[PDB]
């Protein structure tokens, strides 16, 4: 696989989003990682609906939390995922207002990265696109991150509680990174990003829960 890759460098990673006061991360991550997918399958990058997965994917929580293997698994059996313009977010769970007519999307099944597995994780960023994770990202150093490779020793892997997307990998000063895409906001991190430390103990997690979806 190459030394490093940033597919933003290549138009597969839309705006930076905000998930607002609503745990719809999971949304975003997986959205991201569709978005990706779209990109590489037709060339034409669009924004799609988080607000489609938080009311239609009935094995998730909504604002109160969810899988992205589930979101990938209900878009493959939906038949699709709806546009942001034709199913906009609003910020709150809603009956599911799914329509066939605003789709954008399609998904053909996905695939897990082994567990802690960071050499797979980077195979399936090369190989793929956007890769799905989840992170722990309770911590004040890494919510009031700036620059840098993020890596705080107290990081707990065992503790997942945030969803994001992986973009690329790489290297800075040395220190081996993932490039990650966070839905908190242009105003959050490095304008919506955070480089966090690769090959480091899977710190914060980052290899524990990765997925992908197929188009
Ligand atoms: N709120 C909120 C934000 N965090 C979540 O959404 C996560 N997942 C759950 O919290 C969860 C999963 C599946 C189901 Br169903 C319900 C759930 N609350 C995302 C994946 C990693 C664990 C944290």
């Amino acid at each position: 696989a190459p030394d490093s890759v940033d597919y933003r460098k290549k138009g597969y990673v839309t705006p930076v989003k905000n998930q607002g006061q609503c745990g719809s991360c999971w949304a975003f991550s997986s959205v991201g990682a569709l978005e990706g997918q779209l990109k590489k399958k037709t060339g034409k990058l669009l924004n799609l609906s988080p607000q489609n997965l938080v009311d239609c994917v009935s094995e998730n929580d909504g604002c109160g939390g969810g899988y992205m293997t589930n979101a990938f698994q209900y878009v493959q059996k939906n038949r699709g995922i709806d546009s942001e313009d034709a199913y906009p977010y609003v910020g709150q769970e809603e009956s599911c207002m799914y329509n066939p007519t605003g789709k954008a999307a399609k998904c053909r099944g996905y695939r897990e990265i082994p567990e802690g597995n960071e050499k797979a994780l980077k195979r399936a960023v090369a190989r793929v696109g956007p890769v799905s994770v989840a992170i722990d990202a309770s911590l004040t150093s890494f919510q009031f991150y700036s620059k840098g490779v993020y890596y705080d020793e107290s990081c707990n892997s065992d503790n997942l509680n945030h969803a994001v997307l992986a973009v690329g990998y790489g290297i800075q000063k040395g220190n081996k990174h993932w490039i990650i895409k966070n839905s908190w906001g242009e105003n959050w991190g490095n304008k919506g990003y955070i480089l966090m430390a690769r090959n480091k103990n899977n710190a914060c997690g980052i290899a524990n829960l990765a997925s992908f979806p197929k188009m």
